[PDB]
This record gives structure tokens, sequence and C-alpha cells, in this order.
């Protein structure tokens, strides 16, 4: 996160850090708890991941320093990538992780509500992006979970800023015209969380952008409300 500040412990209790153990253990991406066995994240995070066996999900974390060899984690049973996904910039950048065990909810770890098809009309004015990603374009993963408050921009405006791309209705953009606050490398897969009528909703998933926090280059996020039917289909037992 560029231009953000340190989070308060437990203020984003749906945020997880997804690690890979290959070749040695490191943070791979962010994600969000949406159900007792389910994390919602970005499909592009799984490039070159050939098995869920190398993944570890940690919940209730503020500082990466909390994660040691003796720290409990959730194994991943299954990676479900949207079948239309090809790459982040073409959309469909959404994946589910089915956990091996269920999360016991607590003040430190609990699910975020999905957006309602009914709140598509709502003007979300209280939106935050969070993660352990870079604080500049070439940097490193941060110890403390960062947060930044960022305004949504209309799809028409976002399209004007990305002339070589198609910004579709399945994407949502957020940023300041002057830049300075944005997600960056390592924040991918984490939430864009918006507070409306005293309830937090998972509005976006951090997906892509040109650089980080540049002038006239808003961040691009998966528009989660366009995938609530997909999420329901994929999380039902069969």
């Amino acid at each position: 996160i560029v231009g953000g500040t340190a989070s308060v412990r437990g203020e984003w209790p749906w945020q997880v850090t997804l690690h890979t153990t290959s070749p040695t253990q490191r943070h791979l991406c962010g994600g969000s708890i949406i159900g007792n066995q389910w994390i919602l994240t970005a499909a592009h995070c799984f490039y070159g991941v050939e098995s869920p066996k190398i993944l570890r999900v940690y919940s209730g974390i503020l500082n990466q320093s909390e994660i040691k060899e003796d720290t409990s984690f959730f194994g991943v049973q299954e990676i479900i990538i949207h079948d239309q996904y090809k790459m982040a910039e073409s959309g469909y950048d959404i994946a589910l992780l089915k956990l091996e065990t269920t999360v016991n909810y607590t003040d430190s770890q609990r699910p975020i509500s999905l957006p309602s098809k009914g709140e598509r009309n709502v003007i979300y004015t209280d939106c935050w992006v969070t993660g352990w990603g870079y604080r500049k374009l070439r940097d490193k993963i941060q110890n403390t979970l960062q947060k930044a408050k960022i305004p949504l921009v209309t799809n028409e405006e976002c399209q004007k800023r990305y002339r070589g791309h198609k910004i579709t209705h399945k994407m949502i953009c957020a940023g300041y015209r002057e830049g300075g606050k944005d997600a960056c490398k390592g924040d991918s897969g984490g939430p864009l969380s918006c507070k409306h009528n005293e309830v937090w909703h998972l509005v976006g998933i951090t997906s892509w952008g040109e650089g980080c926090a540049q002038r006239e280059r808003p961040g691009v996020y998966t528009n989660v409300v366009e995938y609530v039917d997909w999420i329901l289909e994929k999380t039902q037992a069969v």
C-alpha cells in the first residue's frame, strides 16, 4: 500500500495473508474471509502454483513478524479459479480457496459481507484498501498491515485513464486524480472494503494498475457484486 498508514490490530478481521512455502516461506497475496471454510482472492496470484499443498493462510495477523514456524495456519484443500480467467487485465480475476479446516470466528478473525445486488446504486464514500504490499513500485513486503482510504471513480472516468484497456462493468476503480494512495505489489487479492449503513462490504478485490499511486492511474479491482452468483455456485456442496 502506497501512501497508507499502519492498521490497528483487528480492525480488518477479514483480511488474511496467503503464504507460499516454495521455495521458502513468504507472503504471496492478500485475501478475505467470506465464510468459515472460504477465502476470496485474486486468480492471478496463483501463477505457477501447481498444488494447494504449498499454500498457508494466516488469519488474525497484524505484523508478518507474528508468523513463525510455530504459528498456526489454515491449509488449502482446493483452489477454485474462475473458468473465464486468463489474466488480471482482462478481468475475471477472482478465485476461491477452500480451507482444509474451518475458521473459528473471533474479534481477530471474522467474515466480511458480500455486496448486495441492491447496493449497486449506492454511492460508497467510505472505502479502504489494505495489505502488506509495497510502499513504492520497487520495494518489499511490509511488516505491518497498511490501510489507505481511497475514493471510487466511475467506470467512464477509469476508462479515460486506461485507453489501451477495456475497463468493463466487472471491474471497479479507485484512486485520486493526483495519485499518492493506492495498492501495490503484494496487495493483490486483498479487499477493497467499504462501510455503508454501519456494515462493511467487500466491494472489490485488488487486481491491477499501471505502476502504483501514479497521477491519473487509478487502481483496478474485481467488482465483487458481479460475481455473487459465481461465489454461490462454487461454494455450494456437491
